């Protein structure tokens, strides 16, 4: 992902964490619920972030399979549990040659604090198996996941209660079936919530509505926030709105597709797509829905007909918003300069490096944080996980006696009405509207997930906004997002008993 | 250090390993049960062995503890286990700044090598906990282990079944009984078995007989079995026996303080002992007791009356048996031509690098492998388990039978002689010699350690002698023992159905 | 099994109960340990008897497994539990398309009467896959069994203390270290003790010294036992001893091959061996070594050199003694008049019906049966049992402590005689037998297989003899042997809140 700047991952969020670290340090000593004072109160903070920085525990596993021709080969694998602050962990699963105990602990640390932004009750956590699967058949990756999920088992690495995996880079419903599976059949076989061990599964296994799109959702809602403040365009230079926006997004996967088919569905018209292979253009736009089945058939998205192959970095592309969506470090000190876009919408975690967000600042260009920009992945997955402890359909209950309820109560300012206004007025109908008929019976599974979403994403980026302006940080929401972060977590250790002296 | 072969310890295992590895090759493909042949047959045995070398687990933690000053500091810790190939993990847990991942994981392989060795049915395993115990209060020590015992517990790393702990550097028996207190009061309290979750811990809190000096005692055995056998000597240029040889120590804790103290007993005289402030000596010898009392009032060997301050490296002073008891990488390629000893009993585990032995092969210097020499340590924490495992006193239930019984048993032989020789003869008392006398009720805890120790050190260094005779390894004792040990590891992945027909 | 007599298999052992139920109810209502008397004394026994027969537990299951051709199928499987009047259940795992509930039951209860018989402190379990082996590749069977196991485990149908299989027809070492692994891997990955969870694993596994044998050596003991007592063989017109006697076994598989190795080993001569396909027949006799490798390389017996192909019946054929190995109903009213052998040796489960063990008493034909005389392979099935519990090889601790031992015993005769006979003998050297020699360091694995195997089938075989006798039953062996199991499982009953309250 680069040389003159490839700074270890995991070092980089940490440079993020302490930038925001020394932001609200004050707030905190402030906001310190000790009768003891001055230093004590400031050493008590320090000592307490420095337990929130480091994973608490990394499990490395190295486990034997057997190919399909015979043969025997040895996988490597990690799991990173960062925090325990909230009782279940929660972090995908990625399949990756680029795969190393650093990666899974940056990844790790970052899903804790894009969950504490989001407001979701879960410590973060993070696996990856050193594979490239393209290189392996349905039957060995059946094997593999299947083996990865009992190891992590036995060691406690997986459960409905202790650590809930998740789709990743190069993991789908697919792979979340086979653990879920390998789960219920085994350890977790006389436990009710067994189903709750993994999300991301296919809705017919227990899975949720919306889970495979609810990041490129989130990703749509976090850029509207922003997009859609003039407080904020009049400093980029941009109208708000997304009729007269173009994107390039980099990566077309989970993250990338959808983000794109959200992002074109308001106005917005993308004008490249990118991938490892290389990336497309046209700046009249590429439709979302016929790239997609060029993909799907053609197993590439190079070579497509309404648009022509680009040669010169994606990310570099003309264009209002770029949005990686594929791995780290895309956007670094070399490449910042460049970049052609006012708006950076990290969709995949750490694209950029901490020295190309000194450049973005510089050149005045708004970097919508990882942290919140993705995190519509994590949220709806705490959905799923609730939906699998509840074991109902969302509204199953209360269908009809919401709609006969909402009937009567329309029903009684109709008959109030006929009352008073006796028959001077005549019959007084009292209907619903037609978006109001659509919501007569209550909400349904697809309604939770979507209001849902749409009000987590709105409720973080107020409080981003709100604390960039406390801090006078501008375009700096990275940092307010940590502030944020590092806020919330610190509530937990803060008031509990550990840490009264 | 020397900063010259100081290499991962980890690969330098691995080297180790992979040495045994092709001389036994052939032996493999030859026992391999399979009906298929050549070339896969060659094949398999390399995938087999591809499986064994890599620690199938590793956990990292990262855990806080709340100094006595008020203040919270984390500390690092971690637990490698290597096999599974026998059912419980075994292996110590090490306090040091030195301990990293790397160093735990070949000190893991190292111990499941060592136990393939010496016959004792447990896969490695090892932990370490990185500080210097010195820097810390008894209070803040105590709270440091069984916290780490806690989170080790939760991940499945400790457990009667699943792994048992045992003493290594800077722990002994007071942290074993923490461990013990920790596991059997919350995880264990309704095992039959929990006690079992660690050994070497005190003889009253379950542990066994001998178990503190069995390191020394094995290491006594080790040397005795080799410095007797003329065919061996020879090659030396010295003469069987212990009377008239000289030993230098580099370590004066519970494997160089008993190595120390049996060496003595049988006439061997102690020419220095080494230590990490310097070393001391004295051609004329030092006593073992009376060194230990001034260590045990002073703190420090330095400036005992008995001896002299030397300086100059204990490993290079001059004598006949050099014991480097430490820690790692001791002897390497810059003083290895300086040893001036022609026998190097390893104490430690992986005190010399491979490029050392080398020079050592050369100068005709016989080096006692550490996998072999230092076993008598786990071979007792095996009798521990087992001891914990039958809940009774050896002897306990048999020793008035038996006492009885042989009193009956000589009686027959005598009454059937007076019966013969009538009165020609007259009485003939048949009574047992005074050392019958003393096994006259059976074994008792400490005779089967005595006994169950020699007779492990005594197979096992026949084996290791048949071996090296078989390959014509000369002085390479090490690799003939990891010939031995694959060979055994290899067994249990051989099997049909195991790894496959 | 024909089609006049092929009665139930289950039908058929409560036939064989039901006959010593009525020989021995009196001798019950005798050791009734009641206050009360006559007919409730009578009618309780009745009770009890009537909760001995029936199987407590039986599980039909139903699952489907991937085949190698992408294709789904559905397998049927059982297992029975007998009883549970001693914790753990005991039985083997049959794979053939014979298999059904009712055979599993049957072999089920045969289980428990045969264990009572041998003093085994288990209870009788069984279970059934119908599937031909050989229409499956090894591929396809590990998944078969592993997927058995699983669905045994969840349901409480296999576990240390719960119950424990073993092999059966056409499953053997290979498929119980696919149970053990599957077991261990999944639900008992933190038992201590899981290993123990199935019986006849590989040794290399955790499995017992001559436990593939075993059934075949304690076929020749049981015979061995009554052969040699005269008060039997003068009945029989025969001369005790195998030196001059022939024989002829019905199936060459585990049972069959061994039982014929034993017997040709001290002197019997083999006159024919029988399989599926047919037999084959030399009255010089045939040598078990070659006709195992003329199998082994051409997987059938037909054909070998040093014997002719027999056509008519290996149970016609003429010999001393027959020995029928195969599966259950291969004796009945039909070729029962035909057997030519005085003794039948039921190395099988059920081989001859109730039919023909008529035709059997009035033909004076002794028919050694199959819950004494198989016994050998559950009695050393226990074996490898307690050594999983114990997690040590027998001897271990003890050889070097007994070899000193006995040789401190035998100086001091020697130096009591020096003693006595000062310088009139001399030195009088006391040195063990070449016999004791053997001996010297005490039993090992080996030894105590063998000796407690053959201790066991000789304390059945008197308690049969003397049963016999005090009920004039004569040559009805069976008859004698339920009255003695059936004493022993309801002495359980006699006080276990039963003939209370
Ligand atoms: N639920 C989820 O999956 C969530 C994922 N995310 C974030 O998004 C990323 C995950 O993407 P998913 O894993 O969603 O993506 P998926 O694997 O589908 O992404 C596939 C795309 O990634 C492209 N890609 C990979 N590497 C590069 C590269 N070096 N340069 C250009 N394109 C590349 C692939 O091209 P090609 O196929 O040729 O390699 C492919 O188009 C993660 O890093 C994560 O932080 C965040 C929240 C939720
Ligand atoms: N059951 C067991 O304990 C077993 C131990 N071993 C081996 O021995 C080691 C364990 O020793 P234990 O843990 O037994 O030792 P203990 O901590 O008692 O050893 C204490 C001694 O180690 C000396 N030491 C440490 N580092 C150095 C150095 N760089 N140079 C010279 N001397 C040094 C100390 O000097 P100072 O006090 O000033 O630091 C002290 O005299 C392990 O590495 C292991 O391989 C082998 C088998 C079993
Ligand atoms: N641990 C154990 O296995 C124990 C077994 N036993 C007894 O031995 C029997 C088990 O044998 P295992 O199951 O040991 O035998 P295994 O499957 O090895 O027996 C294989 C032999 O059975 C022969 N066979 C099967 N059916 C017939 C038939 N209808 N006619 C002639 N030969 C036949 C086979 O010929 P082919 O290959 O052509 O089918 C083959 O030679 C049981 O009934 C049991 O009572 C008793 C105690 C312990
Ligand atoms: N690739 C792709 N997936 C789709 C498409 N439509 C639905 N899906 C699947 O369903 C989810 C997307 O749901 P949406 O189409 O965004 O639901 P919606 O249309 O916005 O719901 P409404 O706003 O009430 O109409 C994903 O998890 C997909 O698996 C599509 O057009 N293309
Ligand atoms: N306090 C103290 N304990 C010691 C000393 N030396 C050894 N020990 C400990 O106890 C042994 C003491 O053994 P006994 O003194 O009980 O040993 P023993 O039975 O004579 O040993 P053997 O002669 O080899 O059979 C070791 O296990 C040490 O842990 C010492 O000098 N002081
Ligand atoms: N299939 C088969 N296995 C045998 C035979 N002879 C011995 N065994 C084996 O008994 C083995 C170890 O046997 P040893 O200790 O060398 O046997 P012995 O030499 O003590 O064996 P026996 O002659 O049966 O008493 C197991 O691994 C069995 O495979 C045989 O003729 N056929
Ligand atoms: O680990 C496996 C082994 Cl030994 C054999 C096979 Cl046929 C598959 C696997 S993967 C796997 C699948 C499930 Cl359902 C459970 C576990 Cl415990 C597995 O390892
Ligand atoms: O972990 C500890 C906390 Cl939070 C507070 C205190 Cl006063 C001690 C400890 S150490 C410890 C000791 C035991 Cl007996 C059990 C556990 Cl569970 C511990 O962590
Ligand atoms: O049941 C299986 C599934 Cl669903 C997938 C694969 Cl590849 C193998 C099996 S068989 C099996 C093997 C193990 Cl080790 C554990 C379990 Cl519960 C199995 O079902
Ligand atoms: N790996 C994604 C998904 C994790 C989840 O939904 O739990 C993040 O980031
Ligand atoms: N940690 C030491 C001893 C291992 C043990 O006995 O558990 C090495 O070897
Ligand atoms: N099922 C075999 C014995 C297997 C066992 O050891 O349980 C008959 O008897």
């Amino acid at each position: 992902a680069d040389r003159e700047d490839d700074p270890n991952f995991f070092k980089m969020v940490e440079g993020f964490f302490d930038r925001g670290a020394s932001i609200v340090e004050d707030k905190l000593v402030e906001d310190l619920k000790t009768r003891e004072t001055e230093e004590q109160k400031r050493n008590r903070v320090r000592g307490i972030l420095r337990i929130i920085k480091p994973c608490n525990h990394v499990l490395s596993l190295s486990f034997p399979i057997r190919r399909d021709d015979g043969s025997w080969e040895v996988i490597e694998g990690y799991r990173a549990q960062h925090s325990q602050h909230r009782t279940p962990c929660k972090g995908g699963i990625r399949y990756s040659t680029d795969v190393s105990v650093d990666e899974v602990k940056a990844l790790a640390s970052l899903m804790t604090y894009k969950c504490a932004v989001v407001d979701v009750p879960f410590g973060g956590a993070k696996a990856g198996v050193k594979i490239n699967p393209k290189n392996y058949t349905d039957n060995e990756l059946e094997k593999i996941t299947r083996r990865f999920t009992m190891e992590l088992a036995k060691k406690g690495f997986i459960g409905p209660g202790v650590d809930v995996p998740a789709p990743d880079m190069s993991t789908g419903e697919r792979e979340m079936s086979w653990i879920a599976d390998t789960y219920a059949s085994t350890i977790g076989h006389y436990d009710i919530n067994a189903h709750a061990c993994v999300t991301g599964k296919p809705i017919s296994q227990g899975g949720i509505h919306g889970r495979i799109s609810a990041t490129g959702r989130g990703v749509f809602h976090g850029i509207e926030n922003f997009i859609n403040e003039a407080s904020y365009m009049s400093i980029l230079g941009m109208t708000p709105g997304f009729g007269d926006k173009t994107f390039a997004v980099q990566g077309f996967g989970n993250v990338g597709l959808h983000s794109m088919r959200y992002l074109h569905r308001f106005g917005a018209k993308c004008v490249a797509v990118g991938e490892s292979d290389g990336s497309i253009w046209n700046p009249d736009g590429i439709d979302p829905k016929e790239l997609e089945d060029f993909k799907l058939q053609h197993g590439t998205i190079l070579g497509f007909p309404k648009a022509k192959i680009y040669e010169g970095s994606i990310l570099e592309v003309d264009c209002d918003i770029l949005i990686p969506a594929a791995s780290e470090k895309q956007l670094t000190k070399s490449n910042a300069p460049r970049v052609k876009a006012k708006i950076i919408a990290e969709g995949a975690n750490g694209p950029t490096t901490p020295e190309a967000d000194k450049i973005f600042l510089e050149r005045n260009i708004m970097v919508i944080p990882d942290l919140y920009l993705n995190a519509g992945g994590v949220t709806v997955s705490y959905f799923e996980w609730l939906k699998n402890l509840n074991h109902v359909s969302y509204g199953r209950l209360t269908f009809k006696y919401e709609r006969d309820s909402n009937y009567h109560l329309l029903m009684s300012v109709q008959e109030s009405l006929e009352r008073k206004f006796g028959k001077h007025g005549g019959t007084i109908p009292i209907v619903p509207t037609a978006e109001f008929q659509d919501r007569i019976s209550g909400a349904s599974e697809k309604d939770i997930v979507h209001s849902g979403l749409a009000y987590t994403m709105e409720r973080s980026a107020r409080q981003i906004m709100r604390t960039a302006m406390k801090y006078n940080l501008g375009l700096d929401l990275r940092t307010a997002a940590y502030v944020n972060a590092i806020e919330k977590v610190f509530r937990v250790y803060n008031e509990a008993g550990v840490t009264f002296t």
